[PDB]
């Protein structure tokens, strides 16, 4: 697993980070210089995400996105050979 970073830039009071790669749970996100951070370590390949923003579903129209089996939206991106690459 590599050191992945996500950083939610949207504003808002708090943020939680949901993904194929916590199951759908909600991590809560670091304030920091005005928008919210998360570290993890994840696997190269693909990942979805989307974020929970003061008690609302939101996904980050700058990155890319994709339709779930479920009909919802999310975050696709695609972790591969950077140590700390943000998305
Ligand atoms: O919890 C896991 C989940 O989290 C994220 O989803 C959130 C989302 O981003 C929010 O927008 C909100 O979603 C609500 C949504 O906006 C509403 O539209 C409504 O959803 C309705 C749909 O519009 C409608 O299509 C229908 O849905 C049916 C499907 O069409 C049908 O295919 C089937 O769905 C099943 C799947 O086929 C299956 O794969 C499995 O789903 C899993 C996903 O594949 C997987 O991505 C993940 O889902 C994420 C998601 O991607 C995030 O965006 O987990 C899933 C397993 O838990 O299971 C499905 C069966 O449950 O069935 C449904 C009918 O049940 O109906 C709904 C009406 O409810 O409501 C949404 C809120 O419930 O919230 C979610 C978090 O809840």
């Amino acid at each position: 697993a590599r050191p992945t970073v996500f950083r939610w830039t949207g504003g808002g009071k708090e943020v939680y980070l949901s993904g194929s790669f916590n199951n759908w749970s909600k991590l809560p996100m670091t304030r920091s210089q005005n928008n919210f951070v998360a570290i993890l370590d994840l696997p190269e390949g693909e990942h979805q995400y989307k974020f929970f923003v003061d008690g609302q579903w939101t996904h980050d129209p700058s990155e890319p996105i994709v339709t779930s089996q479920l009909g919802t939206v999310n975050n696709i991106i695609q972790v591969k050979k950077t140590d700390f690459e943000v998305f």
